[PDB]
């Protein structure tokens, strides 16, 4: 495949994921960009992956696609099956990953505004609950804040599946080799250099200073098994969010909670939606 | 074809050449390397591009030190070398990291690459004194090689010809003309610059910007372009190439690029006169 993918493979092999991610972020600055939501080069139409029962005003779930360069429309497929007959589940694309390759957002807010527009159109009058996993969880919260601040529309809730926010990401840094190996393992096709640059650009966005906190209630879903080695004395390795409305612990690790154990995540979401409604 | 080449093209358009070179250098860290001269994946056998008179011996041979340009290679000294035919042997030595046959390993550090060049040159030159010659980045490389030959190989060259060098204390013209320098790289493409070769160029650029000993005892011929490559506001000062304490300075027609492209005979003429002066 491409040179960036080859370099990434080597970086992961040499346990230098973080350093390589910084290269991707810097390199992404030289890709053509969109500087306003209207200038976004791709159709961000959310896809309906599960349907709820017939016979307002029940919340609709919106899956916020994560940053993984091997990811895309397949991210929520396993999870979404458990929502069939329970809740409408829409997956929204992350701008800059589409195909000629898509323009990268100039900044995170520009991407979030593009997403917000597409979601509000698709959702209509139904309340929206945003859901994301890992980096996608961080993106879900940032989107929630933007919706509230700039679109007069705070979501009804946010489901954060294994978030590792700034100040709480030591375990994810320590396990970066596993994260990189997971990306290669999860390839259905070679990760394009264009998507690797998108991934770096969003990683850098999510590491920067962000502008405040959503008023929406949060469900924190945590994996129960560590992805890699962790000394007990070094503290809790688990995902974190400040003062969530509800915490749910599920089987599996950072990865397998969304595969093998996706029904457990779905079960936690469904119960919580009933409680907040 | 390749994303690094696409990015480079955009960086040039946006007048961010320097910034992108830094990205190339950082990215190069993740290419497979050679850490000892012997582990070099390429045959650095110099090519004889011109022959001196059969009449030899004790007479200096010229060694062309290939520069860092990603669009470069064996074609670099073809025009210049014709002017040495029947005057001086001219050997062109490849720069490690640019070859194919699969792509070549990058040097771990500059000294490792210089040691690989040094071994190939000494083998090729035999008993003959060596005068190193390089243009632009290749000129900086010629000096670094000369010092290494002296310090690590007991073999200081008889001389060094630096064609239009811009050393670390005098980089402003290269900075001001960076867009023009990048555009020249795409103009000089015989084929699309490979991502592997762009990374090699970034790696060497970083090497050359870093702490370098260390000063060759060999006498220097500084050859300078007489025309500015791009626009230059007069009060910035002197745009011309520079070297500290050269043995002799020669000015030739053309700019940074055309001095070698259109006026290579004038470069050759300067070298031949100086070689006679330092030998006789
Ligand atoms: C050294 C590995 C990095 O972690 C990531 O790349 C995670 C997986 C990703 O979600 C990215 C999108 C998380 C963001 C916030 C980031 O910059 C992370 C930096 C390191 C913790
Ligand atoms: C923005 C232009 C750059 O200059 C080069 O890349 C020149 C052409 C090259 O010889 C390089 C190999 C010269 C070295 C010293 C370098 O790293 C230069 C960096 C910038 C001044
Ligand atoms: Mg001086």
């Amino acid at each position: 495949a491409g040179m960036f993918r080859a370099l990434f493979r080597q970086a992961v092999e040499d346990d230098r994921y973080g350093e390589f991610l910084d290269v991707l972020a810097e390199a992404s600055a030289f890709r053509p960009q969109f500087a306003s939501p209207e200038a976004c080069s791709e159709r961000l139409d959310p896809v309906l992956l599960a349907g709820g029962p017939t016979d307002e005003g029940r919340a609709v779930l919106v899956g916020c696609t994560g940053t993984a360069a091997n990811g895309g429309p397949h991210e929520f497929l396993r999870l979404s099956t458990s929502f069939q007959e329970e809740r409408d589940f829409l997956a929204v694309p992350l701008p800059g990953y589409g195909t000629g390759t898509a323009l990268l957002p100039a900044d995170l807010d520009t991407a979030l505004d593009a997403q917000a527009r597409a979601i509000l159109r698709a959702a209509g009058d139904a309340p929206v609950v945003l859901l994301g996993h890992a980096g996608g969880a961080l993106l879900a919260h940032e989107l929630a804040f933007r919706l509230e601040r700039a679109h007069g529309a705070p979501p009804a809730g946010i489901v954060l599946v294994d978030p590792y926010p700034p100040g709480h990401q030591e375990p994810i840094e320590v396990w970066s080799r596993q994260l990189g190996e997971g990306l290669f393992a999860g390839e259905l096709e070679p990760m394009s250099d264009a998507r690797l640059l998108a991934m770096g650009r969003y990683a850098r966005f999510l590491a920067g200073p962000r502008p405040g906190r959503s008023s929406a209630p949060v469900l924190l879903v945590r994996a129960s098994e560590p992805l890699g080695d962790w000394q007990e004395e070094r503290g809790d390795w688990r995902a974190h969010w400040d003062l969530p409305h509800t915490v749910a612990d599920v089987p599996g690790d950072h990865f397998t909670m969304m595969r093998d154990h996706a029904p457990a995540v779905a079960e936690a979401v469904l119960s919580w939606l009933d409680a907040i409604e």
